[PDB]
C-alpha cells in the first residue's frame, strides 16, 4: 500500500518525482525551514517524513506526528538535529545518507584552501572590475602549499578525504582527533594529542570534526592565537565552531593571512563583516552540492525505505 | 667591482633586499610599465637591467643604453620581448629563468578546475551579496571530480604537476604531446596521438602546452564542438590560444559547463564578456604568483649574475 | 518547457535565442501596447519580457495570474514594473545592469566631437549641395587639445567617457558625491562641489544617473557659472537640463553648443531645440549597439537559466 | 617702403588683421578660388603671395608676377600646387606650415568613425523629424568599437594621432605603409607589408595616407571586395583616393556598413549620390578647421616672413 509522506525542503526534481510516484506525497513548495510546531502541523498524517539538517525533530514533533509516523528519512550524513533517544524509544525508523558525500564535500575544502592561498576572491574580483593593471612580479601573491602545514581537527571520513588531495599539492598533513587513528587510515599524518598542539603546527588549519555542543565557540580569540602567524584557517563542518568576533579581528589584523568559510554561525544570517574581508572566500553551504552527490543521496532514502518496506535492514538505519 | 642595476619592476620585498646588496640599484619604484623610450631615459648608466616580459627590450633600447649595458637578466621564462639579434650584436648577456614555476601554476590550474566545475564565483557572490537564502538541497549544484576524465594539452613539467595534484581527486589522467612521455613520466596517463583524440576524450580539458605560432585560436568552434557536451575548458598557458567568440558561444548553449581562465587573448584588455558570464572564473595571470616562486625565479637571475661575474657559464644564459 | 511573451522586438540574435529556450509568442508589430493589451496578449506565460517602454502595473500582474511567475526588463531601470505588486505575489524581477558603458560612452564622445567640431552644420552644409569648397574660415570648431572636460556623476560611464576624452588630449575634471579611490581617479581634478565643476568646465558633461533631487538643476545660474564659449553634453536623463535656460544660453552664444541623447518630455522634445544649428541631437541611442543590445539580452537569459535551477542571479530585484 | 601682398583666399580675421599692419595687403575679398589667370591678374606688383592648396601656382604664374615675387606662403603641409622648379630656378623662397595640424585632422578623422559606425545622420535627422517615436529596443543599432580592428591606410602623423585617439575606444590598430615604421613609432600596431592583407583584417578601414598621383582611385571595385562585410570606410586625406562607383556600390549593397567621408573626388561638385545615402556621414573639408590650428598655420606663414626680411633661415623653408 501507498504510504503518505510530507516533504520538508525541496529536493532535486528527479528525486522529486520518484517520490511524487513512490508515496502520496505533500511538499512543503516554498521551501521554507518549518519550525518543530510547523512540522508537527504540516505533517500531520504522514508515515514517512523526509527532512534534512535544517528541521528540527524534537521530542515533542515525533509524538506530536503519532500514531501516523513511522519512518524519518533525512538528506545528511548528520543527524543530531533528529531527538534519537525519542525515535528509538517509539522504535521509529532513522535512515541517513552515509559514505556518499565525502569527496564532493573534500573539493569545496581543497577549494576553499587553494581561494585562501592564492587569493581567489581578490583574483576574480580584480579581472571582472576592468581596472586589472595586467601582469606584474608582486600582483597578488600568495602562499604556495608545496612544504607547507595542513593541520586537520577532526580528521574523519570528511578528514581523510580532504588529506588525500591535500597530499598531492606536497601539504604534510596534521591532525588532532580524540583517538589516533591506525596507520591504515593514518596515512603517515602527524597526531597531535592535543589541540593546542595541532593549533601551533597548523600553517593551513582546517576545521573537519563533525561538531558537538563541547565544540561550540571553539575556535576562540586564545585559540587563534596558538596558530603560527600568517596561517589561513578554513572550516567546512558547522559554522558555530567559530567565534566570529575572534576570526575577524584576526583577519583584519593579519595574524590570519586568509580565510575560507562554507559554514557561519547563524546562516544565513551571517556575521555582515565577513562580507567586506578582502582575505576570505565565501562559499554558500555547498560542501555536498554535485549532481551525482545529491542524486545519491536522495536514492539512498528512497532504497532504505524500499528496504523497510520489504522487511529487511536497510544499510542507511541509524539505531 | 660594485655594478649599477636599474630595476623596470618592483620584486618581492626579500629579492630587492638581496640586488640593493649586490648592486648599486636604482627601481622604478611606482612599479608602471615603461616604454622603451622610458627605459633607455630612466635606467641610462646601469650595467645590468632587471626586467620582466612587460619591458619591451627593443634594438633601439639596447643600444641608447650603451656603453654601460652589459647583461639583460629577465624575471620570466619566456624572452621574446628582448630583442635577441640585437643583444648579440652588442655582446648582451641575457638570463632567463625557467623551470621553477610548476607548482604554484599548478596550484592555480586546480583552483580554476575547481572553482570551474564547482561554480565559485557564484557562491562567494551570493554569500557576500547578502542574497544566500540559506542552505537547500538543490542549491549551486556542480560538477564532481570523481569519475571524471583531465585531458591535459602540453604535458610537459607544468602539465605533470597538475596531473600529480589531478589524481587525487579521483581524475583519470589523459594527454596530448607531440611524441609520448616515457614510462617514468607517463605514470599511467592516457596519451593520445592527436588533438582531437584527446578534445573528444576531456571532460575537463586543460590547455599547459607552451604558445606557438602555430597554435594561435587552435581552440575554435570546431574542437570545441569535439569535446563532450558538459565540459570544462581550462586555460594556464597563454590567452591567444583560445578563439573567445567560440568559447564564450559554447559557455552559453551550456556545451560547456564551465570555464576557468588565468590568461586571456590582449590582456590585459580581455574581452568585455567574460566579466558578465556565471559559469567562469577568472583570475588575473597569477599562475606563478607566489613568494617561494617569484623568489626563485629572482634567485635564478642573481645566481646567473654572480656567475657571469666570475666568468662562469651559467645554466640560464640565452644564446 | 517554459511560455513567454515578448512584449517589444529584440535583435534577431537574441530572439532566436528565446525561442529556442522557450515556448515564445512576440509582439509582431513592435506596437508598444497598453497595460491592457499586455495583460490580454501575454495571457498563460510564465516569462514576460519587456523593456522601459511597457506599463507592468499590478493590474497586469494580477491579470496574468497565476501562470506568470517572472518579469525580465531590458532596462537598467525598474520604475515602470509594480515591485509592491510583484514582492506580493512572489514574483521574479530581472533587469540588466553594468553592461553599458562602451556603447554610452562612445555616444558622449560622438555628440562631444559633433558639439565641438559642428558635425550638424557640416554634413547639412555638404548634403544641400551648397557647399562652396574649403576655405580657411569654413566652419571653424573648438579643438579639444588643452581644453578641460567636467564629468557629472563619474561612475563606470563617466570613467568609460573618460578613457576615451583623454586620447584627444582633455584633461578630466569631475564632480561625485563622495570622491573616487585615487586609482579610480586616474590624475582626474576632483570637485567637492557642483557649482566648482561647472566653474572648470570647457566641455561640461551630464552623466550622472540622477535621482528626483537633481531635476532641473541645470538652469540658468548654473549654466551662467559656466566658462562662456563652453558645450554642454547629456546623456543621462532629459528632465535633468531646464529646457528654456540651455536654449536661451545657446542663443545668447554663452553656450558655443550642445549635444543632447536625452530629452525633457521624450520623445515630444522642445520643438525649438531642431530648429538650433549649434546643437547635435540622437533620440536616445546611448546603447544602441547588437553588442550591448544582445548583452543585456543574454543578462536576462542567464537570469532565467538560474531561477529556473533554483539559483539565485544577481540581476534579481 | 613696406613688402606689397596679395592674400588669395580669406584667412581668419586675426591673421588678416596682422597682415594689414605688416603689409600693403590686397585680398580676394570674394574668398573665390581665382584661376591661374586670374591669380595674375590680381596679384601683379606683389612681392609676397599668400596662397593655400586651392591655388595652382603654376611657371605661368610665376613668370608673370615677376620682378616682384620673391616669396610664396602656402597655408598648408603640402605644396604639390606649386612648381617648385620654376620658384628655384628664379630665386623664389616657399615657405609652407607643417606640423601643426594632426590634432585637429584625427579629431575629425574620429567624428566620422564615430558618426558612421554609430549612425549619426540617421539620428539627428530623426529627431529633428518630429517623428522619432521614442525609445526602442531596436531603434538605430550601430557597431561598437570596442574589440574592432581600425585598419590605417598610411599611418603618418595624421594616421599615429587618429591611431591615438582610437585606443582609447579598445580599438586594435592596424596598418599599412610602403615601408614599416619603428617600433616607437607603431606603439603596437600590426604592419601588414601588403594593401590586400590590410584591406582584409580592417573592420574600419581609413585613409590617412597623403595624397600622391601613383594612389589616384586606388580604393576600388576590388579593393573594397577585398574590405570585410560590415566594414565602415573613413577617408580624411584626399577625395581621388576613392574611386566613388565603387564605394557608392558598395554602400548601397551594404557590403560595407557605412561611411564617413571629409573629401570627395572633384570637391566641392561631388558625386550628387553620396547625398542620399543613410549611411553616410559627410563633414566639407573641416580636418584642420579649428581657429587654434588654422591660425598656427597662419602665424608660421607671418614668423616665416619676419625670419626672411631678417636674413635668417626659416624652419618652413622649402
Ligand atoms: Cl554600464
Ligand atoms: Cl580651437
Amino acid at each position: 500500500p501507498i504510504q503518505k509522506a510530507f516533504l520538508c525542503r525541496r529536493f532535486t526534481p528527479a528525486i522529486e518525482a520518484e517520490l511524487r510516484q513512490r508515496f502520496d506525497l505533500e511538499v512543503n513548495l516554498e521551501d521554507t525551514v518549518l519550525t518543530p510546531s510547523g512540522i508537527a502541523s504540516r505533517a500531520h498524517g504522514a508515515e514517512v517524513l523526509f527532512v534534512t539538517a535544517t528541521e528540527a525533530i524534537t521530542a515533542e514533533v515525533i509524538r506530536k506526528l503519532q500514531p501516523g509516523l513511522k519512518t524519518i528519512a533525512t538528506l545528511s550524513v548528520g543527524y543530531d538535529h533528529i531527538d534519537m533517544a525519542a525515535a528509538r524509544s517509539l522504535g521509529i525508523k532513522v535512515l541517513h545518507t552515509p559514505d556518499v558525500l565525502s569527496d564532493a564535500c573534500a573539493e569545496i575544502a581543497m577549494l576553499l584552501v587553494l581561494n585562501a592561498c592564492r587569493r581567489g576572491y581578490e583574483a576574480d574580483r580584480m579581472v571582472r572590475s576592468g581596472s586589472w593593471p595586467g601582469w606584474g612580479p608582486t600582483q597578488l601573491l600568495g602562499m604556495g602549499l608545496t612544504g607547507r602545514r595542513l593541520g586537520i581537527f577532526g580528521m574523519g571520513r570528511i578528514g581523510r578525504a580532504i588529506a588525500t588531495r591535500a597530499r598531492g599539492f606536497g601539504l604534510a598533513i596534521h591532525y588532532h582527533n580524540r583517538t589516533r587513528l591506525s596507520h591504515a587510515l593514518e596515512e603517515g599524518a602527524i597526531y597531535h594529542d592535543t589541540l593546542d598542539s595541532l593549533l601551533g603546527a597548523s600553517d593551513i588549519f582546517l576545521i573537519a570534526a563533525p561538531g558537538r555542543p563541547e565544540l561550540k565557540g571553539f575556535l576562540d580569540h586564545d585559540r587563534i592565537a596558538k596558530i603560527p602567524e600568517g596561517a589561513v584557517v578554513i572550516n567546512i563542518s558547522r559554522g558555530d565552531l567559530i567565534n566570529d568576533d575572534a576570526l575577524i579581528e584576526a583577519l583584519r589584523s593579519k595574524h590570519l593571512f586568509a580565510a575560507g568559510l562554507d559554514v557561519f554561525a547563524n546562516e544565513p544570517a551571517i556575521d555582515p563583516r565577513y562580507r567586506s574581508l578582502d582575505n576570505i572566500f565565501l562559499t554558500p553551504h555547498i560542501g555536498s552540492a554535485t549532481h551525482e552527490t545529491r542524486d545519491a543521496m536522495g536514492w539512498l532514502l528512497i532504497q532504505g525505505i524500499e528496504a523497510l518496506n520489504q522487511s529487511d535492514v536497510p544499510d542507511n538505519l541509524i539505531s
